[PDB]
């Protein structure tokens, strides 16, 4: 039926509905840290988050997702390996049952306990709608999550989850401050990929930092408590809302750093 992560819809199955799920430039993919080229002619990343407008969560089944407003270059995202000015429009986080799972990309096959995905379009394109069908059309910035400290930037999000916890419920949620996810470095690896989820779309730029940020157990617990369905339908968990490992096929990952 409509797509999930469970043992009947789960991603083994989206090939059947979604072609591209066995394309060439899928994601996510497993970082292999020591044939990962150092690029020296990357650019730094330029992250400019200081005019963000967050205007509500959602739990739209599959996940939860902060929405910005994307009408003007507010929130964006410039350099490394950008040519145009890409805008935030939403962010969102795959995580697992356990603390050893949860993360999309896995560095030298290790999996973090979750990933959040910054996910920004390219304004050349007027709208996100016309920007998924081009090659360049999006920028994923993916941060790892790992179990230790807790994150005072995420907390905000965590005491909201309880508003949204089935399907289809939304919450307004104004003046959250992203700045407050990201690493203290910022380098990354880089390679061209596409959405995690279907449609699948091969219209993005992955840019994944090296540096994981901090969450505590408990944060990380709330996020297990949310659900994949809908009120006054039978109660699953979400959790493990993430993709496995695709091939990287004829595609080179690319560091920022030595
Ligand atoms: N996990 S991830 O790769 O960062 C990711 C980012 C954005 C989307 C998205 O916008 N989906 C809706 C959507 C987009 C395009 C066409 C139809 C849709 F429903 C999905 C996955
Ligand atoms: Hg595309
Ligand atoms: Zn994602």
């Amino acid at each position: 039926h409509h797509w999930g992560y469970g043992k009947h819809n789960g991603p083994e199955h989206w090939h059947k509905d979604f072609p591209i799920a066995k394309g060439e430039r899928q994601s996510p993919v497993d970082i292999d840290t020591h044939t990962a080229k150092y690029d020296p002619s990357l650019k730094p990343l330029s992250v400019s988050y200081d005019q963000a407008t967050s205007l509500r969560i959602l739990n739209n089944g599959h996940a939860f997702n902060v929405e910005f407003d994307d009408s003007q270059d507010k929130a964006v995202l410039k350099g490394g390996p950008l040519d145009g000015t890409y805008r935030l429009i939403q962010f969102h986080f795959h995580w697992g049952s356990l603390d050893g799972q949860g993360s999309e990309h896995t560095v030298d096959k290790k999996k973090y306990a979750a990933e959040l995905h910054l996910v920004h379009w390219n304004t050349k394109y007027g709208d996100v709608g016309k920007a998924v069908q081009q090659p360049d059309g999006l920028a994923v910035l993916g941060i790892f999550l790992k179990v230790g400290s807790a994150k005072p930037g995420l907390q905000k999000v965590v005491d909201v989850l309880d508003s949204i916890k089935t399907k289809g419920k939304s919450a307004d949620f104004t003046n959250f401050d992203p700045r407050g996810l990201l690493p203290e470095s910022l380098d990354y690896w880089t390679y061209p990929g596409s959405l995690t989820t279907p449609p699948l779309l091969e219209c993005v730029t992955w840019i994944v930092l090296k540096e994981p940020i901090s969450v505590s157990s408990e944060q990380v617990l709330k996020f297990r408590k949310l659900n994949f369905n809908g009120e006054g339908e039978p109660e699953e968990l979400m959790v493990d809302n993430w993709r496995p490992a695709q091939p990287l096929k004829n595609r080179q990952i690319k560091a920022s750093f030595k």
